[PDB]
């Protein structure tokens, strides 16, 4: 059963009902990603989930820049199913196709041939946001408190992730990449507060964890679905834009559950139907709640692109955090 979230547009209608996903067996591999087994040391287990885990790695001549490199890498478990192996494929297939980007978790390398298959990915010392925003919620309380009355957590820290996301689903939706699970969950957070998203579905166990919800063959995020995917099965970059205001949610309650205290049942269903959307975050600005609500539009083209989010959201960063940003994106790319 596992397979990644992520799909590719090939087609879509000028209303945008009907789309084709890129088959991504229809694709050939090259091996450009290729790395010898043995220029890899396994470390501890970073996550484990129902058919597959993540571990902590270190890569001997794999860059460049970085001849000794801590790296993460993604492997299925002992009984995992010739299918899902495929799928492991189809995500360095993917991957390629998009090429790097600052705030995605970028592809490294990958040892497909004498051994069980590995895909090797960047290291994100800080893993997801929603247990760092956990971990660091009195020391942004302080903070709070402090400016009130005048190496932590701050409000420029929850901006910088909301652009840092914003660019990175610009850099998948330029792509005509559909994310399907944009949470919190879902971004990892790297060295230098570098956010990082990601499909981290081999390492969960999908029929025990509160955030999904079955239905039929499948479980489904519902709290971080549009209403076009709940209702209708439909999943677009727009629809990803619904799933950015909750995951902004999410931020600016430093990991708070969305629909706090309600369960996906008739009544949550009929009352997103009828217009309800959640109330501003205990942290969030007017102007970053004006972000959500713009998102939750029941309309999705009435939805911003993750273009004008991003322009949005560096109109509230001083400038010089966007030099910086802009440097470290630069670097990034000039890395090897």
């Amino acid at each position: 059963r596992y397979e990644i979230r992520w799909r590719v547009i090939e087609s879509i209608s000028p209303d945008g009902h009907e789309y084709i996903y890129v088959d991504p067996m229809q694709l050939p591999y090259d091996s450009r990603w290729e790395f010898p087994r043995d220029g890899l040391v396994l470390g501890r287990v970073l996550g484990s989930g129902a058919f597959g885990k993540v571990v902590e790695g270190t890569a001997y001549g794999l860059s460049r820049s970085q001849p000794v490199m801590k790296v993460a890498v993604k492997m299925l478990k002992p009984t995992a199913r010739s299918s899902e192996k495929q799928a492991l494929m189809s995500e360095l297939k993917i991957m390629t196709h998009l090429g790097p980007h600052l705030n995605i978790v970028n592809l490294l390398g990958a040892c497909t041939k004498s051994g069980p298959i590995y895909i090797i990915i960047e290291y994100c010392f800080y893993g997801d946001l929603v247990n760092y925003l956990h971990k660091n919620r009195d020391s942004f309380l302080s903070h709070k408190k402090k400016s009130m009355l005048d190496e932590g957590l701050t409000l420029l820290d929850l901006l910088s992730f909301t652009y840092q996301v914003a660019r990175g689903m610009e850099f998948l939706a330029s792509k005509n990449c559909v994310h399907r699970d944009l949470a919190a969950r879902n971004v990892l957070l790297a060295q230098g507060k570098i956010v990082k998203i990601c499909d981290f579905g081999l390492a969960r166990d999908i029929m025990h964890d509160s955030n999904y919800v079955s239905k039929g063959s499948t479980f489904l995020p519902v709290k971080w679905m549009a209403p076009e995917s709940i209702f209708d099965n439909l999943y677009t970059t727009l629809s990803d834009v619904w799933s950015y205001g909750i995951l902004l949610w999410e931020i600016f309650s430093l990991g708070g559950t969305p629909y706090p205290g309600m369960m996906v049942d008739s009544t949550f269903y009929n009352k997103i139907k009828s217009g309800y959307r959640m109330a501003k975050p205990d942290h969030a600005t007017s102007e970053v709640y004006e972000i959500m609500v713009k998102c939750w539009n029941s309309e999705p083209e009435k939805r911003p692109s993750f273009y004008h989010l991003s322009e949005i959201v560096e109109n509230l960063l001083p400038g010089q955090y966007k030099k910086s940003y802009e440097k470290i994106h630069l670097d990034f790319l000039k890395s090897d």
